[PDB]
């Protein structure tokens, strides 16, 4: 009748002293073996709606579009972004930036290219790259994070950075250090906390300052462009909002604004570079635990594609084996394992419970990724969950890692190329080798919070003969 049971709170503590000290999510999947699959957890002062498994959330975010498709707050970030930029926006602003962006991520105007000729490029730049490595060892997240942010930056700046560049690598390196400390234990406390944590120092405050630092750039070029700019040929998605800025000048409320203009570029570099790249990061350790997986997919590399010619988005459809690999990277390594807080826009009736307007939710979509109905032995890593008995693939409603409805992940088509092509054209190119012993490869997250985020890990990638 009213909101979802859960855990009895304390006054200002909430749930504190329920929750399990190794984390938010883990607090979570104990509430639900109690609750079952919508629960309420007071998180400090704030209650928060929990749907946990596929059937909850896309009765939610799809059934119930018209209510659920609000945008909550990431404590750790929300003191920056302030309901600016895509991602955090709500109400009109989200529905302006949230078209502008599908627009302008998708079309670039004649002459150029599209985002797979893009992709291409990128990784002939990334093999040459590995190539010029000669078998070394690296932690290879620079050079995935690289690569994916060229993708954003060639669409965004209209152009790409040089793997070589340190200012290039000093942004990437923001990007990685600002994920982690959000994902980290004081950041998931900071979410219970923010009130009053906020008044002491902390990784909160380094997070801020990460933050404005990587927008000081984008100030910069943005102005650049507002400098060089031509209204008859756009060169990039800044110019593209520029124009809408100067059409709209005369409305005092044009939701085309310098801040919107600022957090709007930073969420999609932010969100473009830090999502793909951690899956990749993932998915070449899995191919380290598991070299009978990576030497399958190369098998089948040879057999569609060849030694060669490059490999193009046309290649999937022949490709079942390298696709379920690349689904079993994505579900297995759980990126956003909670989602992105949602916050219900009116009230709202959900399975016999009443939600008022502004409560909190979180989709736990690692619940549906790892639900032992759809996948058998969920907790281990199989390309086989998904293929059937005749090797052709097997797609499934379980699978939502970019989440569903209204606020379902803008970069989805961009991301699913990117993980493809890059993955496909490594191995293509190259084995890959370590210093440990697959048995000994250890695939326990270094922080698991918002983001889940693998361990640091030596590779060599070694030129196939
Ligand atoms: C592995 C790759 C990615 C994953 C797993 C991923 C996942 C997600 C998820 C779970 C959300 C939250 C949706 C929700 O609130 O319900 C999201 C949102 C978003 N993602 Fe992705 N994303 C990925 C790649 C990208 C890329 C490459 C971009 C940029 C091109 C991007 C841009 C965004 C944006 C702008 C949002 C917010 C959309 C909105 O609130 O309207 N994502 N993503
Ligand atoms: O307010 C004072 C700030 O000014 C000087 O900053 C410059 C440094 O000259 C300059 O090296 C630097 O260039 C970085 C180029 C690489 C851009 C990478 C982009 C890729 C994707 C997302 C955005 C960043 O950017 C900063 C902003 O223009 C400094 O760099 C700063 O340390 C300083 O704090
Ligand atoms: C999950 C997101 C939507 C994407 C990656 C990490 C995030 C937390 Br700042 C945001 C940007």
């Amino acid at each position: 009748g009213k909101l979802p049971p859960g855990p009895r709170p304390l006054p200002l503590l909430g749930n504190l002293l329920q929750m399990d000290r190794r984390g938010l999510l883990k607090s979570f999947l104990r509430f639900r073996e109690k609750y079952g699959d919508v629960f309420t957890v007071h998180l400090g002062p704030r209650p928060v709606v929990m749907l946990c498994g596929v059937e909850a959330i896309r009765e939610a975010l799809v059934d119930k579009a018209e209510a659920f498709s609000g945008r909550g707050k990431i404590a750790m970030v929300d003191p920056f972004f302030r309901g600016y930029g895509v991602i955090f926006a709500n109400g009109n602003r989200w529905k302006v930036l949230r078209r502008f962006s599908v627009t302008t991520m998708r079309d670039f105007g004649m002459g150029k290219r599209s985002v797979e000729e893009r992709i291409q490029e990128e990784a002939q730049c990334l093999i040459e790259e590995l190539r010029k490595s000669k078998g070394a060892l690296m932690d290879p997240t620079f050079l995935f994070q690289s690569i994916t942010a060229n993708i954003i930056c060639s669409i965004v700046f209209g152009k790409r950075f040089h793997y070589q560049d340190q200012e290039f690598l000093k942004m990437l390196n923001l990007f990685y250090q600002t994920f982690s400390l959000i994902s980290s234990v004081f950041g998931q406390l900071f979410e219970l906390f923010s009130g009053f944590l906020k008044h002491f120092p902390g990784a909160h405050r380094q997070v801020y300052k990460n933050l404005q630092e990587i927008n000081a750039y984008i100030g910069h070029s943005v102005e650049k462009h507002r400098e060089t700019l031509d209204p008859s040929a756009p060169r990039d998605l800044i110019d593209t909002y520029l124009l809408h800025m100067e059409k709209e000048k005369s409305n005092a409320h044009s939701e085309f604004s310098h801040q919107n203009l600022n957090l709007n570029t930073l969420s999609l570099f932010f969100a473009g570079t830090e999502t793909t790249s951690t899956t990749l990061r993932y998915g070449f350790l899995l191919m380290l635990k598991y070299p009978h997986v990576a030497e399958r997919v190369y098998r089948e590399i040879e057999q569609v594609i060849g030694p060669h010619r490059p490999p193009e988005l046309h290649d999937r459809a022949k490709m079942p084996y390298t696709e379920a690999v690349i689904y079993e990277i994505q579900r297995f390594s759980d990126l956003l394992p909670m989602g992105v807080p949602h916050i219900v826009t009116q009230h709202t009736s959900f399975r016999g419970y009443i939600i008022p307007k502004d409560t909190e939710v979180f989709l736990i979509l690692s619940t549906a990724l790892h639900d032992p109905h759809y996948f058998e032995k969920p907790d281990a890593f199989n390309p086989d969950h998904f293929l059937d008995a005749n090797g052709a693939l097997k797609k499934t409603e379980a699978f939502i890692p970019f989440s569903l409805g209204k606020r379902i992940c803008l970069g989805e088509g961009i991301a699913r190329a990117e993980l493809f092509l890059f993955f496909t054209t490594i191995l293509q190119n190259f084995s890959m080798a370590s210093p440990v012993a697959p048995e000994d490869i250890d695939l326990t997250p270094q922080e698991c919070g918002v983001g889940k985020i693998p361990p640091t890990y030596q590779i060599r990638f070694l030129p196939r003969h």
